[PDB]
């Protein structure tokens, strides 16, 4: 039903499943904004083919040719369905708008899941390539950050009562580096022209003139080309051509939307901004140094996802809130942190 | 069947599920009039949607063109099933209440689901930007909570026998800034604009005359434009449109019956009252300010959220027991705090 | 549905389950390349033998045949349903593009069907035969890489406050054995045959002349033989043939695409680059050897699953990173991995 | 559909499920080629049977008569349901090919699942009788080889810084006995003769002239005996012959591709080789003395046990490794096991 399709697509958790697996516990490894995307662009589609083919929306057979009085439920049957198989064949049908029209209302829904695979294409390429790669330095980076936060509140409290900075070169060797942020830029290109291509075919689509869906059609090949009890042609309608259409602006004026917040995304040193690491330099063991802004490589996206999911971090929380007390100036940061006692 | 739906979408968590996942653990993250509201203006449109088309109330065929007697089966078959997909073209069909109506009996399932969508994604959008940031926050005030709860027990235990407020801090900092309010009046107030829309979309159906499902329809474009056998035209209705109408006017005594509550959400300063943290002045180790209200800030949402979901903290709830027997003043408060010894 | 095919054979996890044993966790036991070609080639015949009779493109049966009016409905299913099981009788029926064609389009599913059969068993006859081995062999050797870091950060903390090259011996051993190399050759060898196979039976029924679909049926023997009031014959239309032949072409694409792929995962010592155990050398525990590459020997392939499933290592992790701030040169290898402190 | 008949037979754990106990942990209690052969012989006659009564693949009903024109509807049924009954009785028809091609055309299923059945009974009933004992006694020896392995490293260790042969008397002692080795064979040789059974089953089924199907039917019988408005015969075909008779020689062509399999495996001493033992000769605490070879016996089974589920064995593992690089000779077995330190 409608109601079932609407809970499977949009109310459930269709393409927002986390990854099954040990490897990536909490890691979201797929900015909001993408998955978003993603999600929108793959089961739109899906959506719209399971509500024109829905029991209620749908009268019945998807194409009627109107068989003489004289001719038996069969023989109109096979009427039909010869039409139907004779979208392709362009000799047995006679069409003003041609026969592209009819094989685009025929194949409406396979171009529809085509463009949906095609979309899910990047995101599944970049989840099997390039995906347990930042998993894993990220993970490792977060692990980083804990320990370093757990060894000056350490000392911290020692002074009441190595030291060398590996993540921070990490990220600057990082900064070198830039396969990873060309396979998102290259991935995120290939669904911005996946998405236009798409919004190309629904634009054509919607502007037929509606009454392509009629056509002629002739079952005169055979035997039957010199008979005479059956007539030269018929009338045959594709059935649910029109909601195809409303379906398919609705699907147009969706991924118009969308192609700006694809481009948006594209720009990712632009979206690299607040400063994650710029809340952990006020620690002693951190060395105040961010170096990480203005540059197609690799340190935006990584500067990205962790803005993303470091909140998960309880020592980026603990020191979030530090700074954001700090906005007053009221007391010391050293002794916040000491009396927070957040090591874990 | 009726029972099944109404066991899917009323009797059951039908977008009450909890988050599937350890990050927030016991946290609502959602209003409980807020939610109601969702899931009503959700689930009610999907509720009517698989209603008009039940098994029972559902006669069959959703169009009927009273074909001729001398038409047979498959040719009054292609008749309907050409009408309905001609109520999109104008020049088929002739009906004194015009096209329009005709196009909203045909789709009244699409245009409901679409409403449904559209109140669905404000809240979505709470959930997936502004969700987890104050998840963050709160749970690291309610462990701020029970952090100084213990400290000041285990002073009154060694009485018997830093001090900074941090989250005193943290909340007058969050008084200042204002995104999440925003983000909040923001989405409650596109929900009320969606449920303003429906309102009136479902108002003009139900206004209709009841006899603009009635439609003549001419099957008389192409070859058949010129036949002598087929009738100039036929008459063909709409069904389910008395039960569209009534499950539309249904939802919109539900949705004005709603508005008004969402109206209400919008004015978050006045629902803050009752103040949750007013428990906690009668606490040692806790600063004797509230500080928190008559403000168009994140500030009265927080003491929402608090109020919302501090049930859970066995803190704050020996704290309101010892609140609630302070009424009549027989005891003294830090005994009865160290008769409870409640620390976890 | 439609959809409900793409979310079981593209969206979901179809092939791509990890083994349901305690014996492999977290071995992927079948390289990423390997596994997308595998996926592909048996889920797109299958979706596309669901799609070409979905519900959707589906006008109804296979087969009409346009029995007189004088017949009956159940004396045309008669004639239908004869001539579907005598397009293998070749006296029955006489068609200008032979009776092949026909053959091909009755069972162009069972064909797809066992396509996709035939490229799945070289994955199972690998995962059922030389999987286990691989998997105990990769198992001791991450243990053993474990091991070595644990003793060699030991070591190094000890001078701040056996030794036996035991799996440089295994990888040496493993340099002259080719039984797995030669059964992964075998079956990517058997896997591009039989792709080749079906794109030559793909490209024969896609070049078909789109009317040997239509057939002539002749229900003329035994007691019918001499039977006067049936027709000689009957024009009988193999309805789906186009929809058949258009996923055929699109199957033809993907495996013309996927082919060149397989021929690449053919040369596997070329594929063997990137040397992961070259990170390792700078262990004082680990001796500096690598001695892996240029070889058709058993030693390349357990380099790619490696370089494969080495992420998981947070020993390999470690060095990985120490490597790669190693570039800068700023500091030194000893005292950096110290600092890490990364035993587990 | 089709699709799902693959998935759920082909692609899935179709009686590949491990037993579902703790009794059996890891324990295959089954040889690989056995299972292959068991899943194989089973699950391929009822594919056939689920494909050849697909929704694609079947055009509608096994049987029509072709009544005549004046014949109602439900008299035809009549007449093809009662011919369909009447192939068992023997007057009532009169087919050129006999009788027995009618009964197997319609009973090709329950002859499919007969056979299924009963390639399946032997593997049951070994899997009910012989598992249990064989899964114990394979259990304790793993569980001894371990404890001698880890008795054999801990004197390694004291050097460093009862001895009796359990195992061995208890090898030597199944070499004794044969109960086991004969159930394997018997259960092993009634599969091949089931298999060789169906295979002349088959061949004689696709030999049939393919016109057996078609059948004279005579309702006749009763008060119908003497009517004349009834003809005296009609003209019945069983729809899917066809097919039934190409997956019966898709059956026979595997059937016969397995039985040299089957009969491969009766030879079970030939299969007895690689000795798995013979690597933990080296160990001090076990006794150098294999005897496990040329015997119809219960040892050469579970020799083959021992090599089908000894990789989950650490010390095996440990053991073999030790063994291999053992080839180039540079180290000793036991410095090699002294600094593997692999005791658990
Ligand atoms: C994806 C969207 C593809 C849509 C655009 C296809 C480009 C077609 C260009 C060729 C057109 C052509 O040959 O001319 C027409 C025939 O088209 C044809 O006969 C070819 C029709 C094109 C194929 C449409 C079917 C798409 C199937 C998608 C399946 C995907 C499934 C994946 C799981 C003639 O007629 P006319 O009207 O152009 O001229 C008639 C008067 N001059
Ligand atoms: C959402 C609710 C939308 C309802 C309001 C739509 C505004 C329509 C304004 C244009 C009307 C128009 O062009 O005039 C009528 C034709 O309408 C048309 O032909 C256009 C019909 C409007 C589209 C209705 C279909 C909604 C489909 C929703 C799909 C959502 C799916 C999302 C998953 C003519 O006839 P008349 O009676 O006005 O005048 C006849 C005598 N002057
Ligand atoms: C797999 C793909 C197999 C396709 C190629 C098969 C090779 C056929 C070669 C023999 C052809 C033959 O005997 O000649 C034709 C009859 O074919 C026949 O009567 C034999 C038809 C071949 C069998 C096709 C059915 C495939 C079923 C697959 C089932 C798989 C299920 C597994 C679960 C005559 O006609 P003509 O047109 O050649 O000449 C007519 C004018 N000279
Ligand atoms: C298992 C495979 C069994 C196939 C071989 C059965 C042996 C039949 C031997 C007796 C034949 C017989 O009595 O003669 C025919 C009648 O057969 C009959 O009337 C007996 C038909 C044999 C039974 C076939 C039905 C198998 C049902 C399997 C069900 C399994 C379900 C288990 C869950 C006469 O006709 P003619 O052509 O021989 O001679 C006609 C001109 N002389
Ligand atoms: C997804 C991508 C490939 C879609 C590309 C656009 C498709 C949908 C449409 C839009 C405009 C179309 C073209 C418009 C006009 C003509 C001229 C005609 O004489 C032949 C077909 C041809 C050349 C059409 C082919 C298909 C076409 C290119
Ligand atoms: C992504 C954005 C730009 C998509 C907007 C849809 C555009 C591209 C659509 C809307 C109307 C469409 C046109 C409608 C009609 C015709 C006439 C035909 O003979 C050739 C194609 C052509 C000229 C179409 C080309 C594509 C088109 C211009
Ligand atoms: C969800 C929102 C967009 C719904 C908006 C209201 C819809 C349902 C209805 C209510 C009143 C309607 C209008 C009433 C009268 C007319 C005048 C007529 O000559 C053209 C259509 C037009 C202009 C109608 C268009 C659709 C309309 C605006
Ligand atoms: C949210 C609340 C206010 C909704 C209440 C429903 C109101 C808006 C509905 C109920 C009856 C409706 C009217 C019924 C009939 C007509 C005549 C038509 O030619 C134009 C629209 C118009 C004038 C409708 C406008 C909307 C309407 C006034
Ligand atoms: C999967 C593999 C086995 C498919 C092999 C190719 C199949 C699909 C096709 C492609 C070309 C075909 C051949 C083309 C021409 C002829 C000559 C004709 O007089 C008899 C059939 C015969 C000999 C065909 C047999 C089937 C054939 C070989
Ligand atoms: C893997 C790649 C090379 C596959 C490409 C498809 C090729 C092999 C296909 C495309 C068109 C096909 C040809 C189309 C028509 C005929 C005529 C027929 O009487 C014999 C087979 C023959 C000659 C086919 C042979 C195979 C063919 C050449
Ligand atoms: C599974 C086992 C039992 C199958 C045994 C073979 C079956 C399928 C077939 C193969 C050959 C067949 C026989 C061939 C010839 C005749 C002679 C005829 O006058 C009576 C039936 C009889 C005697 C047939 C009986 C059934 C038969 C034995
Ligand atoms: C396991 C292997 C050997 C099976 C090979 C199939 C063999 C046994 C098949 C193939 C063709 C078959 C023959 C086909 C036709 C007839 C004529 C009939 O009147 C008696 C049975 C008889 C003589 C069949 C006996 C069995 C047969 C020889
Ligand atoms: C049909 O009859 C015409 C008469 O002109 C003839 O040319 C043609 O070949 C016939 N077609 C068939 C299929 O017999
Ligand atoms: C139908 O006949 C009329 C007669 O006036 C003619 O004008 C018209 O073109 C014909 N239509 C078709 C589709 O042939
Ligand atoms: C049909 O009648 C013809 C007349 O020539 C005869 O040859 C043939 O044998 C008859 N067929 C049957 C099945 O009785
Ligand atoms: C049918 O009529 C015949 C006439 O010869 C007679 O012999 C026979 O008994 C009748 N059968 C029945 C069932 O009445």
């Amino acid at each position: 039903a409608i109601a079932q399709l609407a809970t499977e697509y949009v109310f459930s958790d269709f393409l927002l499943k986390e990854p099954t697996e040990p490897k990536f516990k909490g890691l979201r490894l797929e900015l909001a904004v993408d998955k978003m995307v993603t999600c929108i662009a793959v089961g739109l589609p899906l959506l719209l083919i399971s509500l024109a083919f829905a029991q209620e929306i749908s009268i019945g057979t998807q194409i009627s040719c109107f068989s003489p009085s004289s001719f038996s439920w069969r023989q109109a049957a096979f009427v039909d369905s010869y039409c139907w198989a004779a979208v392709q064949q362009k000799n047995s049908l006679q069409s003003e708008s041609g026969n592209l029209p009819l094989w685009l209302h025929k194949f409406f829904p396979y171009i529809l899941l085509l463009f949906a695979i095609l979309l899910y294409l990047p995101p599944l390429f970049w989840r099997f390539a390039a995906a347990p790669h930042i998993c894993s330095d990220l993970k490792f980076i977060m692990e980083e950050l804990d320990k370093v936060y757990n060894r000056a509140i350490k000392a911290a409290k020692s002074a009441r009562d190595f030291k060398y900075p590996i993540v921070e070169q990490y990220l600057k060797t990082k900064k070198n580096s830039n396969n990873l942020i060309i396979k998102y830029i290259s991935c995120r290109l290939l669904t911005l022209i996946i998405i236009l291509l798409a919004c190309i075919y629904l634009g054509y689509y919607f502007s037929l003139s509606s009454l392509s869906d009629e056509f002629v059609c002739s079952i005169k090949s055979g035997i039957l080309r010199n008979d005479s009890t059956v007539p030269d042609q018929f009338q045959c309608k594709l059935i649910a051509v029109g909601i195809f259409q409303l379906l398919s602006v609705i699907n147009l004026v969706v991924y118009v939307l969308l192609a700006p917040v694809v481009v948006y995304t594209l720009f990712v040193p632009f979206r690299q901004k607040t400063d994650v690491l710029k809340v952990y330099e006020i620690l002693p063991t951190f060395d105040v140094l961010h170096f990480k802004s203005e540059g197609y490589n690799d340190l935006s996206l990584y500067n990205l996802f962790l803005e993303e999911n470091i909140s998960e971090v309880k020592s980026y929380k603990c020191l979030k809130v530090l700074e954001n007390i700090k906005s007053s100036g009221q007391g010391i940061d050293p002794m916040l942190l000491l009396t927070n006692l957040g090591m874990i």
